[PDB]
């Protein structure tokens, strides 16, 4: 049939350097083969749109900026059928996208996996005030030694299921 | 040696209904057998510490509570040697924690697994005014149908990594 081998995305977007108030851009190249996605992610000053620098003649050569934040700031959220992310090569590329120079590797940390349920179950006055509690439970396998998870308690009125009673302070957090 | 089957630690906080200004509870116990983990979630009137209910004779019997929220607020995350969860089980409980009756089984829906890198790597000035880029690729494997992502741009000063020049705006995000 001559189906296509790979299928590439291209996102871009901007935001500004406070420090020198000039735009800057971010580029995001994601390709599928059907075996694996590869991203290739780009932080520069020239416009994507336009090939044109930003003027930016009176940044000083020690200026220093990254393209990624703290262990905190999830920056990559894989879906479920998506595996373990590789290394995370870092390099300094041209205006045509060629390769400079490379550093070294970095190296992919998550933050866990995210659940929710649907279907929620409610409990009535009637059984509150009884003394009554509103109660989930489930089970998680465990495959090696990480066994670290957090727990956000909830709960709301059913006609106004976005205000949380709790708030989020006992939150329930295990290591390691 | 006779090593302990299983381990439990129970967790317990305090919020407040909003609606009829009296504490609300919640009490979340976590077994660990070896082979997975238990989560037992309850939500109740009754104080966990002091075994008494709440000053509650005003709350009408066709007032409800939820025990969660909605399909993209983050209940639970899991570590990277935890499986995926089961069915949650839903059902009323009693002061002494027995089951009065039990509702449908809810179904477990994830948010996805979170990631960021460490050892960021950094362009100086000195590069970004020759139109430079600072760039990181990365691969991760398709093992099924739900290929699905999310990924947040970042870029900041080396001395303020805290302050993100995209502050959320472009942030890309790809079905199903
Ligand atoms: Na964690
Ligand atoms: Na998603």
């Amino acid at each position: 049939l001559n189906i296509a081998k790979s299928e590439t995305k291209v996102y871009t977007g901007e935001g500004v350097d406070s420090v020198y108030r000039v735009p800057i851009y971010y580029k995001l190249k994601v390709t599928n083969d059907g075996s694996k996605l590869t991203f290739t992610y780009t932080v520069t000053y020239v416009n994507p749109k336009t090939n044109d620098l930003g003027n930016i003649s009176s940044m000083r050569p020690g200026y220093s900026i990254y393209n990624s934040g703290t262990s905190t700031q999830t920056m990559l959220t894989l879906g479920s059928d998506l595996g373990k992310p590789s290394g995370v090569k870092n390099y300094i590329t041209d205006k045509n996208g060629r390769q400079v120079l490379s550093y070294n590797t970095s190296t992919m940390t998550t933050q866990g996996s995210g659940y929710t349920w649907g279907n929620g179950a409610q409990m009535n006055g009637f059984f509150a005030k009884k003394g009554y509690g509103l109660t989930s439970s489930w089970t998680v396998p465990i495959t090696g030694t990480d066994t670290s998870f957090t727990f956000t308690p909830y709960a709301a009125r059913t006609d106004r299921i976005g205000i949380n009673y709790f708030n989020g302070g006992g939150k329930v957090v295990e290591s390691s």
